[PDB]
């Protein structure tokens, strides 16, 4: 395979994130970048405890990943090592990590810039996500996990959607729930995919609100201070849904709101958000 990196060519480095039978890593390639001898990478990988259904997992999310192709958007494959050892998959490093800490990070000096985040940024964020999301609807493939936990930002504040997948202990995160044989992230799931298991990209534009709501209130947990129990179910399916959070512009809450239909040929495409999204950035965007 053309993707093919030698193993030799990897140092690899301090774990970005792990689960129970996988994780990623920060690591060092060399010869790897054609304008770079040495760069920064992430790696993927699975942990001595995987199983073959893990292994075909990782396997299946390489190949899912070269037949997509590139976007800006897009976590960036850069090269893998599937012979003669255990299999890793190499993306672009991010600089800044995942967007939930990031927006933490910067809740004490938001400013509605280099002294801090702004509505600007707030707005770019949720246009890049759009546009991302815009581009997997386009290759007909439904994310199921998004999530701000799932968007990671570049040195430029370039958003790179990602799914953690494996290398996220969703067994010991109070973001997944237990509900049947594994953990799903109940509060992002659209009632549609919680009540009938059905995961299409008008769930994801769903779940897209809830990442914006995340966005608006600088990485707020959604329905805060609301567990998932019998009367969150019940409060879902009785129309119950979250109030605009206090950055939010009234357009982005209505934008939101428009997510969150009951009936998902109802909520609007991935295109047409993109597009609205853009028309909401003020002029020195
Ligand atoms: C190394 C590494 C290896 C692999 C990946 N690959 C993915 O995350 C991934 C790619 C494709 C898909 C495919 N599918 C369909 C299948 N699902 C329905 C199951 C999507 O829906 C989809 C498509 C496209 C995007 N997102 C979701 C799923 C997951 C990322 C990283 N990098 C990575 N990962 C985590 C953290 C960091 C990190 C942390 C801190 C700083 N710097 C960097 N970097
Ligand atoms: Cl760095
Ligand atoms: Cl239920
Ligand atoms: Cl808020």
């Amino acid at each position: 395979s053309r993707w093919e990196f030698p193993r030799d060519g990897l140092v690899l480095g301090r774990v970005l994130g792990s689960g129970a039978f996988g994780k990623v890593v920060e690591g060092t390639a060399y010869g790897l970048s054609r304008s770079q001898p040495v760069m920064k990478v992430a790696v993927k990988m699975l942990k001595p405890t995987a199983r073959s259904s893990e292994k075909q997992a990782l396997m299946s999310e390489l190949k899912i990943m070269t037949h997509l192709g590139p976007h800006l958007n897009i976590v960036n494959l850069l090269g893998a090592c599937t012979k003669s050892g255990p299999i890793y998959i190499i993306t672009e490093y991010c600089f800044y990590g995942d967007l939930v800490n990031y927006l933490h990070k910067n809740r004490d000096s938001f400013l509605s810039n280099s002294e801090g985040l702004t509505l600007l940024d707030l707005l770019s964020f949720t246009y890049q996500v759009a546009r991302g999301m815009e581009f997997l609807a386009s290759k007909n493939c439904v994310h199921r996990d998004l999530a701000a936990r799932n968007v990671l930002l570049a040195q430029g504040k370039i958003v790179k959607i990602c799914d953690f997948g494996l290398a996220r202990d969703i067994m010991h995160d109070s973001n997944y729930v237990s509900k049947g044989s594994t953990f799903l992230p109940v509060k992002w799931m659209a009632p549609e995919s919680i009540f009938d298991n059905l995961y299409t990209t008008l769930s994801d534009v769903w779940s897209y609100g809830i990442l914006l709501w995340e966005i608006f209130s600088l990485g707020g947990t959604p329905y805060p201070g609301m567990m998932v129990d019998s009367t969150f179910y019940n409060k879902i399916k009785s129309g119950y849904r979250m109030a605009k959070p206090d950055h939010a512009t009234s357009e982005v809450y209505e934008i939101m709101v428009k997510c969150w239909n009951s009936e998902p040929e109802k909520r609007p495409s991935f295109y047409h958000l993109s597009e609205i999204v853009e028309n909401l950035l003020p002029g020195q965007y």
